[PDB]
RNA sequence: AUGAGGAUGACCCAU
RNA sequence: AUGAGGAUGACCCAU
RNA sequence: UGAGGAUGACCCA
RNA sequence: UGAGGAUGACCCA
């Protein structure tokens, strides 16, 4: 089952979505990108590999452009103002089963679920109160 | 307000779903737990930081536990079999505003949906290909 | 959500009552103070740490004080002639479940209930006899 | 007249009460146990003393056994798989009067009382926040 | 009485008011954003601490965007140039009753009021003459 | 004009208000005091400085006392059961004009007006929550 | 320069 | 600060 | 650990 | 004294 294939990283409801293509494959690190220069792009890569005898280790990085105020194909300095970069790493037992899997690819959907604690600090520039 | 609330970590339709509640804010760094046993709960965490002069950085972290029974002096206790860890770092530059950050939460629910490339994956126990 | 807020500390009745507010909870130290002069005021402060693998521990501390005016040199200030000190500490293995705590939490209220040996003790300058 | 007698530790309307009852007061220090298997039973302690020239200082103690039972080469016991420690110590000047200390024991059945904020976290495996 | 809500701190008669809202509460420092990046936005702190035996002390920090200019959800360098820290401390001896205290809120709305030396130096760039 | 002018720092409806007039500005460091005996007297000072090559700092310190009268070596003295202090300093972008210094004026005003958080906390000699 | 550093208060301390 | 560094997990390691 | 003291988030064996 | 540990009337600084 092939799954190397593009997605819709952004839904607005089909009019002004960002989908994210197959862009880049070295060394099993699997690369998604928007259709920008690469300063302005949406960015997602995916490996997987066994960090330990006794796991396996998943690293998700998310790269996200900072749209306000921002000139299209321009050159935009520096560089650190205008993305946020975001780093995930997903720790799994070898004794996990497809179905363990599951529950926390589960878990991950419903910490950042809409009306949620943590994406709702996130979008309002707040921390928890 | 107050957005330190009880949230649906793992939705299973109203059902034998893992709902997690405020249970701590020492220290800067907000807890949430399932009713269980503190050894055998689902756990999540986070926390902001003022990171650089032009950045601030979430900390999120979640334990899922494979909850099981050991029996450990000839003793009944309730433990865990293992953990899987999600462990994840959001930087933002000071310049992003609130749509710039709502277009970051999306980002993060578009790469878990379900059918999407990685949480297929991970679901599967394999990589992207 | 928060259980950070203002309670009765001493009931009287509905007047006379004495309520302790929140006042600060730097390094993971929740304290609650009583309206008024510092000096003369209730204090309540509480914390809990994992003291060690399967040990997490509450400190609690109480201090009830002596209410006085102080005149030196003809000046008076509002003082303490002297204060009670409370302080405990409650140590829950990690497997206590919700249902083993709130049993503990029984146990506690009913070691001080009205009548019984050691709140009568207490009350009455007195000791076991 | 006597206070060393027994008394009602854990209230369960009026069946599955746990009752605590006289066993020793042996050098100053009196005790109490629940009934049955003294390995499964639950003890309170207490005892006063002259802290220093102005101080009398109560010293309390309970523990709320795990009630469980060892199975070891086939043979089984009655045993607590874990104890719960409550300990605390009240200091009270001599200058306080009988009033004085009703107030004090006021206070200490306050800071537990349902719903209060400390019970609340206790009873929740959790901590402030 | 819980007081962390939001409130007006730029008032302009309903019509163009800046209103700051609850943001964080890590460390029992809480804190309060306007609706803006965290670049422009009006950010208000306050915490309270036994800064001696003898006192009790109020840090409140403000911050607040320089307007005319201003590029709404842009990116301006140096940050120096565009933000100013008020930054206040206030001193309380533990003797301060309830009525002492509101006397030295008075004191400081008398300080700020229109009109009145300081705060007309500062709206014209001036120092006292 | 001279904004070097006595105003009333604490308004207790035109009785009882205590009025503060120019008394010093040695030093470039103007001072104000009540009509008092200067021991007793209620104090404020500012000055202006510019702190960097494109900043301007003020520093302003208001002194509320608690009048008393001692009796030293058996002899009545007009003197201060003790002090309050606020100290504030401003830093303001010398880029700032005179409409965006007008926007700090009234942060401040609204900061410390009736009946908002931070005053509200202070009277009643409490912290946020 | 920075400190939710301290003060008796146009001073002191740490970096 | 950076690591497709590790973990038993608000900790540790390398630079 | 302490039926160790305290001017109580400190101190002693 | 200790928001020091405990297999809780013991033990550590």
């Amino acid at each position: 089952a092939s799954n190397f294939t593009q997605f819709v990283l952004v839904d607005n409801g089909g009019t002004g979505d960002v989908t994210v293509a197959p862009s880049n494959f070295a060394n099993g690190v699997a690369e998604w990108i928007s259709s920008n220069s690469r300063s302005q792009a949406y960015k997602v890569t995916c490996s997987v590999r066994q960090s330990s005898a006794q796991n396996r280790k998943y690293t998700i990085k998310v790269e996200v452009p900072k749209v306000a105020t921002q000139t299209v194909g321009g050159v935009e300095l520096p560089v650190a103002a205008w993305r946020s970069y975001l780093n995930m790493e997903l720790t799994i037992p070898i004794f996990a089963t497809n179905s363990d899997c599951e529950l926390i690819v589960k878990a991950m959907q419903g910490l950042l679920k809409d009306g949620n604690p943590i994406p709702s600090a996130i979008a309002a520039n707040s921390g928890i109160y």
